[PDB]
C-alpha cells in the first residue's frame, strides 16, 4: 500500500472523515442547542463547570 | 427547554399571569369594595390596623 503518497491520498480521505466528526460534533443541534461538543463534559477538575 | 429566549417567552407568559393575579387582587369588588388587597390583613405588627 506504499508509494507513500498513495498513503497521502488515504490520509487526505481520513482527514476529511475527521473533519466530518468535527462537523457532527459541532452541528448536532436539538432546537438549536449543541450537545456533543464539550459544553456537557462529565466531570472536569473543576466540578463547578459540569 | 433552552435557547434561553425560549425561556424569555415563557417568562413573558408567566409575568402576564402574575399581572393577572395583581388584576384579580385589585379589581375584585363586592358593591365596589376591594377585598383581596392588603386592606384586610390578618395581623400586622400594629394590631390597631387590622
Amino acid at each position: 500500500q506504499d508509494k507513500a503518497t498513495d498513503l497521502q491520498s488515504i490520509q487526505d480521505e481520513i482527514s476529511a472523515l475527521t473533519d466530518e466528526i468535527d462537523g457532527i460534533s459541532n452541528r448536532t443541534e436539538f432546537n438549536g442547542k449543541k450537545l456533543l461538543d464539550g459544553t456537557y463534559k462529565v466531570d472536569t477538575a473543576t466540578p463547578a463547570n459540569q
